[PDB]
């Protein structure tokens, strides 16, 4: 199984037709494609933009989780979406009876919600054919200040009756999440922290010359040699790159990026399920 | 593969997740489940009811026939449906900005529509928890009258004879009260009868299958003799059964009827 900085990845994102990228340590689906089945599992979804090949999925996973009795699920999408959605569900009511329970949270963007005392989102603009966001998660923790850190736990434990402040909050980009979007992205000044996440999910729909950048850009897309010609400016740990056309095989994916600079390519990898 | 009575018969049915059973000989998916990429080619698609996991994938099938530039397919539908259907493409086209084009086929029970010079479906009752029907497609052919195995042709007698053979009935998901429907007889004439055993042994009860608006195997069992199809096709087990689960119930079956008896495996 595909793993990155520590995170198991599971999912698809075949550039026609579906995307749904799992992080099922962090419950977390970004896009629902055709709502495989291990999304199910996962409490929070990630909708970058309205496409059925992102968004089809959606009710057949609230669906889902309702019917194995799971914890209704918090959808975030982009804030002009709230009304098609509502009406989405509520059709969907009115033909099957069912709750299709579901707590959906409209983000602009940069807009900030929590997930968990340790996990809170935030969107940030990416640049394709309809509205469309990304989102990035940030792991909010307790971390002991300097003057305490090589402490025997018994000291800690005392300082902590005693009731001395011991640690601080260090918040962190962890992963960020594009979806589909042009490579402009990266030149968004809002999106300093887009850059520094410890893993960046960035489509590359194509990746070698068959296709040109400019039409890559011309349906919002991304280009693979637009990636590497902003490399620098990518201070990312792990680069997972997404939503390939279909018309590639894996073993293509695999030499466009070995051609990359070896510096960058180390931290480059690319979910292939279903090619 | 898996195939019935000479049909290659594709696609999955796993109780409460996903339906979608393909005929591709007969260019036809009977619901859509979450849109399996093989039901894509098929051009007539069946929806027996409303529930997601019968009608999620519905959108998706119809964008990506666009997308290769296949027919808008024909879709099919009890009446009801209309007005909530019709609005749901309308909603999926202003989100995703396409055309999704369709036609789509309303059918009341008993109703009848020609799918082919050769072929037609009618629609019939089914018993669910929500509105729901079932299909029969038809095999229509023209054969020489036995007699004549020109001059007739010429004089407008009649030489043929119009046979309509009753071929695949599907009941998506259903109690096994169509059994007992007088309208239903050929559904149980059809060659391949593809029916739900959401249930199929003794840790359930009928009841239960029942409480739920589904048929349990001991239902068919305890009918078999009322079943003249060819082929018994069952699907949409629960998803807590294993294949070898499902083989054991349809091993202990008596040997007339388990020697009709398929069953639809895929992801069990
Ligand atoms: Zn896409
Ligand atoms: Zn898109
Ligand atoms: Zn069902
Ligand atoms: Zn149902």
């Amino acid at each position: 199984p595909l793993t990155v900085e520590g995170y198991p990845v599971e999912g698809i994102s075949i550039g026609g037709q579906e995307t749904c990228v799992i992080f099922p340590t962090l419950s977390a689906a970004f896009d629902i494609g055709r709502c495989p089945q291990r999304a199910v599992s996962q409490e929070f979804l990630f909708i970058s933009h309205a496409h059925l090949d992102h968004i089809g999925g959606l009710p057949m996973y609230v669906a889902t989780r309702g019917l194995y009795r799971q914890r209704p699920p918090t959808i975030f999408i982009p804030a002009c979406l709230r009304d098609p959605v509502e009406r989405l569900f509520e059709l969907h009511r009115s033909m099957d009876q069912s709750e299709l329970s579901h707590n959906l949270v409209p983000l602009e963007i940069g807009q900030e919600h929590e997930l968990r005392r340790d996990l809170k989102v935030k969107a940030f603009k990416t640049y394709h054919a309809i509205p469309s966001q990304g989102y990035v998660i940030y792991t909010v923790k307790q971390k002991l200040k300097p003057e305490y850190l090589g402490l025997p736990g018994s000291e800690i434990k005392q300082l902590k009756l005693s009731g001395v402040e011991i640690t601080n909050t260090l918040t962190v980009p962890e992963i960020a999440f594009t979806g589909d979007t042009m490579a402009d992205f990266i030149l968004d000044p809002d999106n300093a922290d887009v850059l520094k996440a410890k893993i960046l999910v960035v489509e590359s729909t194509f990746v070698d010359d068959s296709v040109t950048i400019e039409h890559a850009r011309e349906y919002g897309h991304t280009h693979l040699f637009e990636i590497l010609n902003q490399c620098d400016k990518l201070e990312n740990k792990a680069i997972l790159l997404i939503h390939f056309s279909a018309r590639y095989t894996a073993e293509e994916i695999d030499i466009a990026i070995n051609k990359l600079p070896p510096s960058f390519r180390s931290r480059v990898h690319a979910l292939k399920e279903g090619f």
